[PDB]
């Protein structure tokens, strides 16, 4: 099980065998590949740090609890510069929580650390306060314009929506990015390349805005069995998505409340 | 706004025009359909029954509650063949905890008007303890063979669209049916329609156990991020799935 995988890889990390330990490790989920490191001393986890790309600790970082508390020098431990390259690859809503845990010095200083580009989304997001949807919705989502073919939004999914965090779900916008309709990528998928995504995606589009209460996402994403839904501002565009498996850690909080 | 809809939909219904009426349902996402069927009177949720088929009442039953202590009178005040072939289109999962809150006469009764296909799964899953995966698990997945191309796979995928319960996560089986491995729409997508299924399956095949108990398979879920987990026998047979949605609900359940 997990005890035999780990061992093997804690093996080929001493032994400083980075292509054997990198096909191992990516072969783990990346929950899995949380709980291998959490594991590590400190020893190892700065040769991890070399076997790794910022965007490949960052797959894993999505997912380590931010509230982990050895967060803080996780970070410290790694090289500045790494560290950012690292936060500016992880989801943000993941990034924005990432760093409203850290001091409030090192959440500058990684930010600082950042360019323009890097920094945006994470920028916009920690504006929004505590226990909204802006603070759990992230800007990773797949938007496409109407007039447009399935051939053609088929070619953005394939070949343009690897930063996605969900692909699931195809929201549809017009050009001033108004959420004017979604369709699924299961319907889509059965249609025929010609077709306009027009003629095809749902109008009745359901959305929450950015300033409601978790709970009431949660309960938006309980009751319509929605694996994310979108979220917009009282002028209708489209801003993020929450995503199920964050509404579930939202209903363990509240729960546990 | 969804007092208005509701509103003109009713209107249909004291109007009894049929087409305009479906034109409107139709197009609710199923848990509107339910708040609007669960707010009339007998009368016309039997106007309803006339105008919608058993799939498509199915399709809306499916998000229905349990244990809304109306089940009872909802299936009774229906036809008996109409309702059993509503039963027969729901998903497994939701038939089985239909049948279950039904008085155990009127569970034989629907279900003894069910040809031996259309109770198939139903039959099987209803012999699972409460509160284990076989208890909150369904049969609709969508399962492939490792040697065969992504065009191959997808062809398969585009046929089972309407009827699985999720063609998100594709689950990989050998000749006896044994969980070998599984594919995620996603990465089936962005590959070459040449690519063979056996050279980008996912080895490390997370699975769980039909007796395990709801709160193992939640964390499970909880963990990995999965919208859907399979599950298995002992001698790894892919038995079902058991999908996020329902795992919330579980989640709801063992809280207060
Ligand atoms: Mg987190
Ligand atoms: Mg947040
Ligand atoms: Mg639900
Ligand atoms: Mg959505
Ligand atoms: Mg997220
Ligand atoms: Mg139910
Ligand atoms: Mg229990
Ligand atoms: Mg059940
Ligand atoms: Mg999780
Ligand atoms: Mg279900």
């Amino acid at each position: 099980e997990m005890e035999e995988q780990f061992a093997l890889l804690l093996e080929t990390l001493k032994n400083q065998q980075m292509n054997e330990f990198r096909e191992l490790f990516l072969a783990l989920h990346i929950y899995e590949q949380g709980q291998f490191y959490q594991s590590l001393d400190e020893k190892d986890r700065q040769h991890l740090y070399n076997y790794l790309s910022p965007k490949e600790l960052a797959d894993m970082f999505d997912v380590i609890e931010e509230d982990n508390e050895n967060m803080k020098d996780y970070l410290a431990e790694m090289r500045p510069s790494y560290a950012a390259d690292m936060l500016a690859e992880m989801y943000t809503d993941n990034a924005v929580d990432l760093l409203n845990m850290l001091d409030k010095s090192q959440k500058a200083k990684y930010l600082s650390l950042l360019s323009s580009e890097e920094a945006g989304e994470i920028k916009e997001l920690l504006h929004y306060e505590d226990e909204t949807a802006g603070a759990i919705m992230t800007t990773e989502f797949v938007s496409i314009v109407a007039n447009q073919t399935v051939r053609s939004a088929m070619y953005v999914l394939k070949n343009q929506a690897d930063m996605a965090e969900t692909i699931y779900y195809v929201y549809v916008v017009d050009q001033e990015n108004h959420l004017v309709g979604v369709i699924s990528l299961r319907d889509l998928i059965v249609n025929d390349d010609d077709t306009l995504i027009a003629d095809i995606l749902n109008e009745r589009v359901i959305s929450v805005h950015v300033g409601d209460d978790q709970e009431d996402v949660a309960q938006t994403i309980r009751d319509y069995d929605f694996l994310a839904v979108p979220v917009t501002d009282y002028d209708d565009h489209l801003l993020g998505i929450v995503t199920v498996d964050d509404i579930i850690d939202v209903i363990d909080d509240e729960a546990a409340s």
